[PDB]
C-alpha cells in the first residue's frame, strides 16, 4: 500500500487570515486503500491565532466527507508549532491503484493575519502547477508513506 501527494500554494490574494492551497492524492501501490485509512498532515505556524478553523472548498466525493482538525503542537520545531489533519469519513470511498482523488483545494482561517514564509509545509514556488512537496506528509492506518515530518 503506498500513496502520494501533489500540491499547489494558493493564489496569495487579497486575505492575510487565510491559507489556501489545494492537495491532489494517488495510489502508486498495487492494491486498493479507502480513504478513511488516509490522514494528511500540513504543517505550520500559527502566527499567534489561537484559532485555526479547516474548510473543505471542493471534492469530487463531496465536502462533507472531508473533516480537518487543527492541533497544537507540544514540542514545537522551527516552521511549525501547530498541523492541520485532513481525514476522510468512512463513505468517501476507496483509491484503486492509479487512482487519485483530483483537486481538493482548502482554507485554513484564522481571526488574525498569517505569515505564511515560516510554515514548513508552505513552498511558494509551486504556484503554477502541482508539484511533489515532501514537507506534506501522508498516512495510511497512522503510518508514513509520503513526505518528511516537522
Ligand atoms: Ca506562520
Amino acid at each position: 500500500a503506498s500513496i502520494s501527494v501533489s500540491y499547489k500554494c494558493g493564489v496569495k490574494d487579497g486575505t492575510k487570515n487565510t491559507i489556501r492551497a489545494t492537495i491532489n492524492i494517488k495510489n502508486t501501490g498495487t492494491t486498493p486503500v479507502n480513504l478513511s485509512d488516509i490522514k494528511v498532515r500540513y504543517w505550520f505556524t500559527s502566527d499567534g491565532n489561537e484559532q485555526n478553523n479547516f474548510v473543505c472548498d471542493y471534492a469530487a466525493f463531496g465536502t462533507d466527507k472531508v473533516k480537518g482538525i487543527v492541533k497544537k503542537i507540544e514540542n514545537s520545531v522551527p516552521g511549525a508549532d501547530t498541523y492541520c489533519e485532513i481525514s476522510f469519513t468512512e463513505d468517501a470511498g476507496r483509491l484503486a491503484p492509479g487512482g487519485s482523488t483530483g483537486t481538493i483545494p482548502f482554507r485554513i482561517e484564522g481571526a488574525a493575519e498569517y505569515d505564511q514564509t515560516d510554515d514548513y509545509s508552505y513552498n511558494s514556488e509551486m504556484s503554477d502547477d502541482f508539484g511533489d512537496n515532501t514537507k506534506i506528509t501522508a498516512y495510511i492506518k497512522d503510518k508514513l508513506k509520503y513526505g518528511v515530518e516537522a
